[PDB]
């Protein structure tokens, strides 16, 4: 606001010194409010007489009228001075100048310890920190704790003394300025005598320390605690008593006694907080409270060390919605062997924490698997897979789901393929293109270049590596592109050689992406090949790359590794990127060892760190001569460590490659082992070495407990111990421990008195791993099943029996966007687990460590995983995959197990294709419509290309022109056609099918390339309906009215004829219309829901309705329940569109009751959320307040139907408090309904009273629904609740003679025709389904048949236009007959715009704001869709729908240059939007609309592909009162040229 000030000079109101916040605080007070925009500096300013200028950090408050300066130095004389100017907000200025002079007053005195005390003990300890402030002296007094009431004392303490008081210290700190000072207490004598202290001062008043000799040290476990007691001052080894403690309560826990070792054990969980300690007079204390000590230091990192290991895995970790993430298992104990068979506890679990699925999950053969498809409208995000095996630790499996958006526009990157000499610049082509057959003009091209090493330059010769893979700089980051394009489409990328002297072959790397306008790039990259010679030397060796962990990843890389002192054999090439292997002579062959030495390095900013420096020594030399097509072959012995093979050519360029012949590839305790790994019978020789020589205790330790322990003596030479290796030690997660302290309490040279060592305990095997060997093609091509043989191997003894094999292949790209390891079980069951104990002590704390190191370095997504199979007895096997489409790089996968060994293998297979043929078409069609498709054809080959394209169209789609005349591409061209196209009347889809002749390839036969596109097809306008019907005398005949005919076309006319012998039902038409509707709100999900519950296919078929094999329609409920768990609140409650909008309470009771109703049925629902539903329920009955119903006309009436529906539906599951019901019963007149009492009724005589049940009923049935029909929330209508009541009657058995006649005048009242609620059809469909009409017999004469129709129950038959034409029915029955007839079909003219009490229009702009004719569009315009909706009354159920034009495409954008358009957008913002969707093909948005008020809706919309599209009618409709409905005004079609 700020105008209130205008008219007001500026005075300055006071400027004075101020505490503030805690601190002195130099405050300005002005008359005005100032301008706010800090310019504080050249016109106010304070400067010290005789220190000058301060710190002039100028802040301003909440308040505008105050100027503030913080933090003030005491005691000194500020000047200070406000110059004419600080404008103020009304520019009303400061006049002249003031000046004036102040003195900023002393600092109130202070003192207090620095800390409330520690409980480490000292042998004298003296020196008590305290912080003191303009204090002379200070009077201490001092304590000494009852060794009684001691216990409970301290417990006060964290969570009853005597007095020894001596006091009186003088501190002397400078005039104010706080400083830290000692108190001494070695001058004092009656004070180092052994207890527990407390100092008191007259803010921290008190301190405690304590005197002692006893030093404790502790190791705790999940559930158990192992103590060790030793002396502080001569060396170590002590007795003595302690016992552990409550929190807060002093209350013993626990006690115990030390044996000789010092040793004790004592059984403890947590809520164990304090440790105490004593001998006679002496006492140690220990708070298991605080942190343990920091170990992140040590090697103890690791998953856990469960009792039962859980390996879960899948193919991958990264899915859509839509699509089905699938979930494989192994279950093993602490040493990978089988336990016996039991199931395992798995749940879906969603971002939000909520559980979409819960199984238990059965074993196949020992192997886990699960399925879990997600929904088309599933969130995105990090969900979990959680598992529990029975010891309630849940193992978790993160998985993503993310949603892609498509790209619109296509880069094309290319380069020179051959390689080149360093010398030549690289230069790549670029050409972008808009999808729609634009070309892109102008578009800026963002990019970047890349410099790295190609070790697999030669496609013929795999495996060969090539380039020194120790040369320096090969590696590198380049120059950044920024390319303006400027062509039609295309533009050059150049490169200048920085590379030279470079002895290996290179490849330069273009990663680019191409931009439309700021918004969704497209991202491609291409690699230059570079070589340094024609001709040059290849490597690769003949041994396998095994499998082995990497720490640094954290996943089992494969490396090539050979055994320990043995001969590493290779085979060496002389060869040209074409083809193969030339002759040569004096290939310098040499073994390089790679030699490094470790040393340790200390820093201030890193601590200390592992350094090494490395040599490389030359033990082995060759001298190699090769012929023409010569394959040379080389060994060289090796023993131990990092070699790396180098070879020489004359024309100095060199390749190497590394390997290993091993596996394995100060200010603590440093621990050295003899041998690495062991085995459970073995013994291990311990080296144990400290900085400083001194005693405390080794350990063989893991979780649970400790396995073996041992007090020791440390000299200043080392320690060896032997420790023997029990038959129990198996779990990997054993860890060697070591505690190391120095005698003296006080010493010279600091040095830290504890010192603890700790190393991981090596116990695996070297023969319980599969390795893995997956033969495949390296390349193929689309559409032919993929053969992959598995051979397994276990390096020593015989091939096991029965391995189990699960090959599986995924799309590298989606494996790497999460940067996807190929998970290995071997590093599951027998990995290193973390150390699983807490190190409590008493000595003094750790540094800080630091820390560990770190390490540095739509489309159809195409996943599968064949079926398990079972290799033969030399470990053999195969597997196909069928591969569909695709064109790039797989990685094929395995997962290998028996009952004691696993395994891991992976590969690689590039998908390839001659020739690429890209079909580019609008989202969907609209019959009529006509449309230029594009396709892009292009040859991959290197060969020219003739090539026959034949193009065919499918289903409701045809195409207009002439057959393609055959292409000529050159090798790597792409050519253009148009494929103009029509669609046919219908609601299905359309086909399009090519297939390409021709293709010449050498050494392939290869069929010819067919592909396949679909897409949606639906009728330019909404589907019309006509109902009428007749009871019929005996005699007498009926024809078809001609309304069911009018004005709709033929070939989509649709009949139901039902025949009954009493009054009757439309059944078929309720499952129809619940079946047809479109949009997934909760209500309507649940009602369309109910029907696929109680109905199988052999009921549906009666009624002329056929689809879904049962199973169909089981999957289909699963889906359904997951689509509505998918709304369902964190409190338990529902919402009607998304899981964060408003809660409704009745939704909430008709989801559970379906989801209690779907249970019943056999379906399977996550406890959780029915059990947090039933606690809604019962919240919604026993606490009315926590509702908030919306929008509603008598608050009464909802809370009164929402608590009679949640009544009824605890009632069901015996879960409702009676109390309450009748606590509701007595406020029955708020009920503005028959049908709440009656549920209610029901309710009661279901948990008890009969009589007030009965009443309730009977009051029921004389309760007319009524209310100016405003909203109540209870999404009802006379109809709906009549029938609800009927199906409540007939569903329990109660008042036969009052539902013959509520049946009948339902039948009669059915006649609220032409537009019914989703709510309507699902109560009319209960109302039918639970009714039994018995038997009503009929004969008919009709036109269908020369034979006359018969029956004993009502029959219902389908229709066709001819025979739904010429429609004659005559009852020949001796009792009358009861006809309806019900037709459907789409007009052949576009129907007048219509009203009622709704009213919709729409307008076309511009982005100028200006009206835009919808005939002049252009691909690629934008255009605003102006919705402007109106009603006289309050509708809070308003659902607007937008049919598109398949010409325009939307954009997905909420709240939406500049100017009028503003005006409507804000509008837009004051509109009360419930839901708001963008479908391919629809506008959707749910809105409440208000009286008087006009809703605006706009939304954003592009064109893009050319022709010539029909144009649909604005709707709106109440959904729930949909008889209020509006359509609105359509100019008729849409024109978009290219």
């Amino acid at each position: 606001l700020a105008q209130q000030s205008q008219g007001k000079a500026l005075t300055l109101l006071d400027a004075s010194e101020a505490q503030l916040d805690g601190a002195a605080t130099l405050v300005l007070t002005f008359s005005i409010p100032l301008d706010p925009e800090q310019d504080f500096s050249r016109v106010v300013h304070v400067v010290d007489a005789a220190s000058g200028s301060v710190d002039g950090a100028w802040e301003l408050a909440p308040n505008l009228k105050e100027l503030r300066l913080r933090h003030l130095e005491p005691e000194r004389v500020l000047v200070v001075t406000v110059d004419p100017a600080v404008k103020a907000l009304n520019n009303a200025t400061f006049g002249k100048s003031y000046e004036k002079t102040i003195t900023t007053r002393d600092v109130q005195p202070s003192v207090g310890f620095a800390s409330r005390g520690s409980l480490l003990p000292g042998k004298i300890a003296e020196g008590l920190p305290v912080m003191a402030l303009n204090v002379n002296h200070v009077d201490v007094n001092f304590f000494r704790v009852k060794p009684g009431s001691l216990a409970s004392f301290v417990s006060q303490w964290e969570y009853m003394a005597d007095l020894v008081y001596t006091g009186r210290f003088d501190l002397n700190p400078a005039r104010n300025t706080r400083e830290k000072l000692l108190l001494p207490l070695s001058d004092i004598k009656p004070l180092q005598q052994a207890g527990v202290y407390v100092a008191v001062m007259n803010s921290n008043a008190a301190t405690l320390f304590t005197l002692s000799d006893i030093g404790v040290s502790a190791h705790r476990y999940h559930n158990r605690l192992d103590i060790f007691t030793q002396s502080l001052e001569n060396g170590a080894a002590q007795s003595g008593i302690e016992i552990v403690l409550l929190n807060d309560k002093g209350q013993t826990l626990a006690q115990a006694t030390s044996d000789a070792q010092g040793h004790v054990q004592l059984e403890a969980d947590k809520a164990a907080a304090l440790l105490l300690a004593r001998k006679e007079e002496q006492t140690t204390l220990l708070d298991l409270t605080l942190p343990a000590l920091d170990l992140s230091e040590f090697n103890v990192a690791g998953a856990p060390g469960y009792s039962k290991q859980f390996f879960m895995f899948g193919p991958r970790d990264l899915y859509r919605p839509g699509e089905t993430v699938i979930l494989n298992g192994l279950l093993r104990d602490s040493d990978g062997k089988t336990l016996p068979d039991q199931p395992v506890k798995l749940e879906v679990v969603k971002p939000d924490g909520q559980v979409m699925r819960t199984v238990v999950s059965q074993p196949e053969n020992g192997l886990y698997r699960l399925n879990y498809p997600l929904d088309i409208n599933a969130p995105t995000g990090l969900w979990h897979v959680r598992a529990n095996t029975g010891d309630n630790l849940l193992r978790s499996w993160d998985f993503h789901v993310e949603d892609f958006m498509p790209e619109r526009m296509a880069l094309n990157l290319t380069a020179q393929k051959t390689p080149l000499a360093p010398a030549d610049e690289v230069k790549f082509s670029v050409v972008g293109y808009y999808l729609y057959g634009a070309p892109a003009n102008g578009n800026t091209l963002q990019g970047q270049l890349f410099l790295r090493p190609l070790r697999d330059a030669v496609a013929a010769l795999p495996g060969f590596q090539f380039g020194n893979i120790a040369e320096e700089n090969l590696s590198r980051s380049l120059d950044e592109v920024q390319l303006t394009l400027d062509k039609g489409g295309r533009g050059e990328v150049s490169a200048a050689s920085q590379w030279q002297e470079a002895h290996s072959p290179l490849q330069v790397i273009l990663q680019a992406s191409l931009l439309e306008s700021g918004g969704r790039p497209v991202t491609r990259r291409v690699e230059q090949a570079i070589w340094p010679a024609d001709t040059l030397p290849g490597i690769r060796p003949q041994f396998a790359a095994k499998a082995v962990y990497d720490y640094r990843t954290d996943t089992t890389v494969n490396q090539p590794i050979v055994d320990e002192d043995s001969n590493a054999a290779f085979d060496i090439v002389y060869a040209n990127a074409q083809g193969e292997k030339k002759a040569v002579s004096g290939l310098q062959v040499r073994l390089i060892r790679e030699r490094r030495d470790y040393y340790w390095n200390w820093s201030e900013s890193e601590g200390w760190q592992s350094q090494f420096d490395q040599k490389d020594l030359v033990e082995g030399e060759q001298t190699l001569d090769l012929n023409a097509d010569e394959t040379g072959k080389v060994s060289f012995p090796v023993e131990w460590g990092a070699y790396r093979l180098e070879v020489k050519a004359p024309n100095e360029t060199v390749s190497s490659v590394r390997f290993w012949a091993g596996y394995s590839w100060p200010d603590r305790v440093t621990l050295k082992l003899d041998k690495a790994n062991y085995r459970p019978g073995d013994t291990m020789k311990l080296h144990i070495a400290a900085p400083v020589a001194g005693k405390g205790y080794a350990m063989v330790e893991s979780s649970d407990g400790p396995l073996w322990w041992q007090a020791i003596d440390v000299p200043a030479q080392g320690l060896e111990l032997t420790i023997p290796v029990d038959k129990t030690w198996n779990r990997h997660d054993l860890y060697l421990s070591t505690l190391v302290v120095r005698p003296g309490d006080k010493s010279r040279s600091a040095t830290p008195k504890r010192a603890v060592g700790l190393l991981h305990l090596p116990l695996g095997d070297d023969n319980r791993r599969l390795d893995l060997a997956l033969e495949s093609p390296a390349k193929m091509r689309p559409n032919q099943p993929l053969t992959v043989r598995v051979k397994a191997s276990v390096k020593h003894g015989e091939m096991p029996k029965q391995i189990n094999v699960l090959v599986s292949a995924v799309d590298s790209g989606v494996l790497n966007i999460t940067d996807y390891a190929t998970p290995d079980p071997w590093q599951a069951f027998f990995g290193q687990k973390r150390y699983g104990a807490d190190i409590y002590d008493i000595y003094g704390q750790v540094i800080e460590g630091q820390g560990r190191l770190a390490a540095l370095r739509h489309v159809n997504i195409i996943a599968q995983q064949a079926q398990p199979i079972t290799l033969n007895e030399q470990g053999e096997g195969v597997v196909t995959l069928p591969i569909g489409d695709f064109n790039g790089e797989l990685r094929v996968m395995a997962q290998a197990w028996t009952a004691d060994d696993f395994g891991r293998g992976e590969s690689k297979v590039v998908v390839a294709a001659p020739v690429i043929a890209e079909l580019n078409m609008p989202r969907f069609l609209a019959g009529g419509d006509v449309s230029r498709l594009v396709l892009d054809v292009t040859n991959l080959t290197d060969r020219p290309q003739t090539l026959n394209i034949a193009l065919a169209a499918s289903g409701l789609l045809e195409l207009l022109s002439q057959q393609p005349q055959p292409v000529n591409l050159a090798p790597g061209v792409r050519t253009t056609l148009f494929v103009p196209v029509r669609a046919l009347e219908g609601f299905g889809e359309g086909e399009i099918q090519a297939t390409i002749s021709g293709l010449n390839l050498p050494g392939e036969t290869l069929d010819a390339q067919h592909k396949q596109w679909q897409i949606g097809v639906r009728p330019a306008w909404p589907a019309q309906t006509v109902n009428s019907g007749i009871a019929l005398a005996p005699g007498e005949s009926w024809h078809v009215p001609e309304q069911h005919l009018a004005n709709i076309s033929p070939a989509t006319l649709q009949g139901q004829l039902l025949l009954s012998g009493k009054p009757p039902l439309n059944l078929a038409r309720y499952i129809r219309e619940l079946k047809a509707y479109p949009y997934g709100c909760l209500e309507q999900t649940t009602s369309g829901l109910f029907p696929a519950l109680y109905t199988n296919a052999a009921q549906l078929q009666s009624l002329g309705i056929t689809g879904d094999s049962d199973e169909k329609r089981r999957a289909a409920v699963d889906i359904g329940i997951s689509r509505i768990l998918q709304m369902q609140r964190d409190n338990g409650g529902f919402a009607l569109w998304d899981e964060n909008g408003a809660e409704e309470p009745w939704l909430t009771a008709y989801a559970m009751d379906f989801l209690i109703r779907a249970g019943e049925q056999g379906y399977s629902v996550p406890p959780e959320a029915i059990n947090r539903g039933n606690e809604r329920l019962l919240r919604y009955l026993q606490d009315p307040g926590t509702m908030l119903i919306r929008y509603s006309d008598n608050t009464q009436a909802s809370t009164f139907a929402a608590q009679a529906y949640a009544a009824l539906v605890l009632a069901r599951q015996q879960k409702a408090p009676l109390g309450t019901l009748r606590e509701i019963w007595e406020r029955r007149s708020q009920a503005a309904s028959g049908l709440p009492l009656m549920q209610l009724g029901i309710a009661l005589n279901t948990m008890g009273d009969a009589r007030r049940g009965e009443e309730a009923i009977t009051l029921a049935l004389n309760t007319p629904r009524q209310d100016e029909r405003q909203w109540i929330a209870d999404y009802g209508s006379s109809l709906r609740d009549n029938a609800l009541m009927l199906s409540l009657l007939e569903e329990n058995n109660l008042r036969p003679d009052a539902q013959n006649a509520l049946l009948s005048s339902l039948s009669e009242q059915a006649f609220g025709q032409r537009w019914l609620s989703t709510q309507e059809n699902n109560a009319l469909f209960l109302a039918a389904h639970s009714r039994q009409a018995s038997a009503g017999a009929w004969q008919v004469q009709t036109s269908l048949e020369a034979q006359p129709l018969s029956g004993d129950k009502a029959l219902t038959r389908n229709l066709d236009a001819d025979q739904l034409a010429a429609l004659e029915v005559t009852n020949t029955g001796s009792q009358p007959l009861w006809l309806r007839l019900d037709s459907s079909g789409y007009p052949s003219s576009a129907p007048e715009p219509a009203s009622n009490v709704l009213q919709i229009e729409r307008q076309i702009l511009g982005t100028d704001g200006q009206r835009k004719s919808l005939s002049s569009l252009r691909s690629g315009e934008l255009v605003l869709v102006w919705l402007t909706v109106v009603a006289d009354r309050n509708v809070p159920d308003a659902l607007v729908v937008d049919l598109l034009p398949a010409g325009l495409e939307l954009e997905n954008q909420n709240l939406a240059s500049g100017s009028e358009v503003q005006n409507l957008l804000n509008q837009m913002q004051q509109a009360d939007i419930q839901y708001m969707e963008f479908r391919d093909d629809r506008f959707v948005a749910a809105v409440v609309v208000n009286e008087g008020q006009p809703v605006t809706l706009v939304y954003l919309a592009r064109a893009v592909t050319p022709g010539t599209y029909q144009l649909a009618q604005p709707q709106v409709e109440s959904m729930y009162a949909p008889q209020w409905r509006a359509t609105g005004a359509s100019e008729g079609l849409l024109i978009v040229t290219p």
